[PDB]
Formats: C-alpha cells, structure tokens, sequence
C-alpha cells in the first residue's frame, strides 16, 4: 500500500544529521507516531553511482533489534522520505542528562553488549557504520539502543547533500584512517565503541581534537606514540610523519578510574593501534566484562 506524505503530520523536529533533518511525525492514518529523515538527493551527473546503490541494498536488508527499523520509503521529486521507528532519544542526551550521577554500570554494561551484537550483525553482513558516535545511537523506553546514521564510503559518495557544520566526528576516528590508509576494516567501529565505552563511564569524550593532526596527539598523549612494534606498518603510513612527537603510554586507572580489570581489559581490546589485533565485535560478546550482563530501564526523561 502506496504512503505520500500528505499521510504524516509533521509535528516537530528531533535532530538534523549528517545527510538532512529528522522529523517527529504523526502518520494521520494510523495515529502512529514515526521519524522522518528527509532527503534531497542530486540528481547531478544522474546519480546511480553503482558503488552508492550496492551499499544502501545493504543497509535495507540489515533487520536487527540494534539497528534502527526502517518501516518505508517515500519518492517525491528529487526528494526521499526515508520512515523510521519514532525511539526516544540518543545516547548524548542521555549522557548529558544523568552527567551529574553518570549512568550505572549495569546500563552502560548493557548498552556495550547491545551494540557490539548491532555492529557484528552488521560486519558479517559487509556493513560498516563508519561514523559511531553518541550523537547517533538511539535508546527507547524498553531498555534497548540501536545503530543510527550510517556513514557512507569511498569519500564521496551517494547523490546527496548535507549541510553540515564542522565535525566532531573526529573524536571516535580510527587512527589508521587519521593516518591515511587507503582500504580500512571492520575494527574502524570498534575503535569508535571503545571511545564512546570510556565517555560513558568517564562522562567525558575521550579524545576531543579540533582537527586530524590534533586528534592524533591527543591519542598519542594518552596511549602513547606508536612504533613498528606496537604497531607493525606504521612508520609507512601515507600520513605518518617520523616527526612524531614521542608520548610514552598512560596507565588505564587515570585514563578511566572507575574501570575494573574485566572493563579496562576488554576497553584496550577495543583501542588497540593494530587494527588486526584489535578484538572484533563477535569476540568482544564473550569477553567476561559481559558475565553479568543485564537489561536494565534506562531512567527516562525530557
Ligand atoms: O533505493 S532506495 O530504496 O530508493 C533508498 C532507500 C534509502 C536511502 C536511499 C538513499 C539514496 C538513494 C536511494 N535509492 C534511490 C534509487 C532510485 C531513485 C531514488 C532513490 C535510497
Ligand atoms: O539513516 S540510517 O539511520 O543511516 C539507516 C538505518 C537503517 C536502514 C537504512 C537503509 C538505507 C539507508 C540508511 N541511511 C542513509 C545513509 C546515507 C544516505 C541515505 C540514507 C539507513
């Protein structure tokens, strides 16, 4: 059954992200209230890239309960209404509103688990996220959080605009691709995770940089300047320079106090330089920081 969106009432604007603004609407045939995430797409040498289009097919086949559901998809000319799930709220505001007590281990613990199993859903089906921050992770009133806002590859990039102010995307960035690697992995989304896993329970962004080479020393301030050891391939980096300041590498009781030895353990895993060593969703799900792993309510408000 064909929707228009004559169908929806809008009813107020819950966020802009990387590729148009999200609306609250009210579907006026079923009362159901949804998210619209708005599209202007160029139509500039015709659009259908053929790498763009393969992509996208694989993010419309991914139906998990950590990926935001995509209910429908509306043409209108040279626009696509693309109709979500309407969830709660995303992890920042979360963050932000308890920044004062911080969120409990138990939660935190659970919305950890929650994404790793959204992401190795998404890896073994060739999807990458590219972008993992808290800005696009939604949570819902049940407990769950799911993956939001996909990022799109191969630099540019699928016929659409954006219109965006300067990123703070930077702060979750993978150091290989800060470094200028051509092809990355799968561990680009971990690395991200690990960042946002030390922001929840420090309630404060790990590595804020104002720019690629800024967030590199704030990286290496605090795990250290790698080398050829730590990190095999390094020193060849197409933007590593061996002018390099030389950081030697902080203790994890400084970098995240509250942090026991199961959760500093599995962080590292997370933020390791190698990204070959780096632990992958699928094996992070077995890690014993996740043995005691519940689904708690998260303590809602606006
Ligand atoms: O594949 S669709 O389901 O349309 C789709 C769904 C969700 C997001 C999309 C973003 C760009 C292009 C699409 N396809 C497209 C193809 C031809 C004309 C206009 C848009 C997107
Ligand atoms: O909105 S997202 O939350 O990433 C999303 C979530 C779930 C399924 C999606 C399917 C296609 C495109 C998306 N986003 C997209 C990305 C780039 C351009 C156009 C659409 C999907």
């Amino acid at each position: 059954s064909p929707e228009f969106m004559e169908n929806f009432q809008k009813v107020e604007k819950i966020g802009e992200g990387t590729y148009g603004v999200v609306y609250k609407a009210r579907n006026k045939l079923t009362g159901e209230v949804v998210a619209l995430k708005k599209i202007r797409l160029d139509t500039e040498t015709e659009g259908v890239p053929s790498t763009a289009i393969r992509e996208i097919s694989l993010l419309k086949e991914l139906n998990h309960p950590n990926i935001v559901k995509l209910l429908d998809v509306i043409h209108t000319e040279n626009k696509l209404y693309l109709v979500f799930e309407f969830l709660h709220q995303d992890l920042k505001k979360f963050m932000d509103a308890s920044a004062l007590t911080g969120i409990p281990l138990p939660l935190i613990k659970s919305y950890l688990f929650q994404l790793l199993q959204g992401l190795a859903f998404c890896h073994s089906h060739r999807v990458l996220h590219r972008d993992l921050k808290p800005q696009n992770l939604l949570i819902n009133t049940e407990g769950a959080i799911k993956l939001a806002d996909f990022g799109l590859a191969r630099a540019f990039g699928v016929p659409v605009r954006t219109y965006t102010h300067e990123v703070v995307t930077l702060w979750y960035r993978a150091p290989e691709i800060l470094l200028g690697c051509k092809y990355y992995s799968t561990a680009v989304d971990i690395w991200s995770l690990g960042c946002i896993f030390a922001e929840m329970v420090t309630r404060r962004a790990l590595f804020p940089g104002d720019s690629e080479i800024d967030q590199l020393f704030r990286i290496f301030r605090t795990l250290g300047t790698p080398d050829e050891v730590v990190w095999p391939g390094v020193t060849s980096m197409p933007d590593y320079k061996p002018s390099f300041p030389k950081w030697a590498r902080q203790d994890f009781s400084k970098v995240v106090p509250p942090l026991d030895e199961d959760g500093r353990s599995l962080l590292s895993q997370m933020l390791h330089y190698d990204p070959n060593k780096r632990i992958s969703a699928k094996a992070a799900l077995a890690h014993p920081f996740f043995q005691d792993v519940t689904k708690p309510v998260p303590h809602l408000r606006l």
